[PDB]
């Protein structure tokens, strides 16, 4: 009886801020709230994590990125999410699926179909009921975000990679407006949340 | 570097069988014959494709997921065939690697009840036609092998679960014969390592041939 909700979008556009600014408006009205992010999320999830973002002078092959994403989602969905969605609560979760499409898809070039394969494998039916897609031109957020010390395996990327990344989010929210919400994350935050206030109503009506 | 065809072997089997054990006296027979072999083992055979075995063998107080112990094992699985599998082949090395996705049907499958369709999937997803040339099941009373072997989060499991996983290796051998050759692993080592010296000239046949 709970809602899924997801946050999705390029290196800092907000996603992380802005889970934590939803979760306070629902919160200070007495809706529980469950946090996490992806991919990560449980204990051994974050143990693939740690494996999926570590730089190595070992090229990782890219169905060995894509099977590890999804075995830490598989993870987290039995551990985390499942049952907070049985619990009536509603998840925000930082990145899920959508960014397997744009990161592995979009970027890695694997086909659409492979990574829908493992979706329908690891999620059956499962999908989010709203996914928040945070879009803005990739060099603002990558400026945003000023990575500083050693850079993670997508943090190696160029501009040609993230561009895939941001397209893709925005391919997938165009086929299917009904579960996404295209927010403009280059405005000013402040701008950005009164976006998200005004998305309250219609959210708490999916919950309810 | 060479471009010829190689050879693909695995070695499967319960428990202390005599996988690992054998498959080093089959490299240093090979090798005693001047044959280039890549010797490797799953999960793992290379830096991350080992880091993701750690994660499979640890025993931790957070249940894992099957559906995640099975995608790690596919995930490590497509590292090392892409990092030395494959490569090993292609320049015509014998490959002899200690377990492979035939474990895959045997644990994951017979013991966790994972539907064989599923895992199925995954190794066309991973390995597209890519099979062993050659599979060699180490079979014996799974009582035997577990007195001869801190123990993992597989070698925690029950009676009933490696039962279902020696089945599911002879089920698999049966159906497929001309890729499988079932060895007596409870017979004294000298004489399972006499089974493989007769088998050696057919292995040269399949790699030469
Ligand atoms: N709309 C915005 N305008 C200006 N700065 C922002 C905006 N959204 C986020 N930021 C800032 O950008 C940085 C990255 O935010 P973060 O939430 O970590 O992004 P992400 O999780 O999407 O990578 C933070 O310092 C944050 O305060
Ligand atoms: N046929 C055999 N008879 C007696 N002992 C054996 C035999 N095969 C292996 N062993 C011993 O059993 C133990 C487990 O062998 P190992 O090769 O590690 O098995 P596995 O890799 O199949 O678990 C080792 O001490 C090994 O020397
Ligand atoms: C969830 C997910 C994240 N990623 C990447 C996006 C980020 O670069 C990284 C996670 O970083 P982040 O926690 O800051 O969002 O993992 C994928 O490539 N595929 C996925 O499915
Ligand atoms: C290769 C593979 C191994 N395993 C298990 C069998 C063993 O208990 C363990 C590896 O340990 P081992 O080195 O003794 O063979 O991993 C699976 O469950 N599925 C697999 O696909
Ligand atoms: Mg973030
Ligand atoms: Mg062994």
């Amino acid at each position: 009886t709970g809602l899924f909700v997801t946050l999705e979008g390029p290196e800092g556009a907000g996603k992380s801020t802005n889970r934590d600014y939803l979760a306070e408006r629902l919160r200070e009205r007495g809706i529980e709230v469950q946090l996490t992010r992806e991919p990560g999320g449980t204990p051994l999830a974050e143990r693939i994590r740690e494996l999926l973002l570590a730089p190595s002078d070992e090229p990782m092959a890219a169905d060995t990125e894509l099977l590890l994403m999804f075995a830490a989602r598989a993870q987290h969905l039995a551990g985390v999410i499942r049952p907070a969605l049985a619990r009536g609560a509603v998840v925000l979760c930082d990145r899920f699926t959508d960014a397997t499409y744009a990161y592995q898809g979009g970027g890695r070039g694997l086909p659409e179909a492979r990574i829908a394969a493992l979706e329908s494998f690891v999620q059956g039916d499962l999908r989010p009921d709203l996914t928040l897609v945070f879009d803005l031109p990739v060099e603002i957020g990558l400026a945003r975000a000023a990575a500083r010390g050693r850079l993670d395996r997508f943090e190696q990327e160029d501009r040609r990679f993230f561009e895939a990344v941001r397209q893709t989010y925005l391919q997938r929210a165009a086929q299917a407006p009904e579960r996404y919400q295209v927010l403009d994350a280059g405005l000013p935050l402040a701008e950005v949340q009164a976006g998200l206030d005004r998305l309250l109503p219609n959210l708490l009506e999916r919950l309810n």
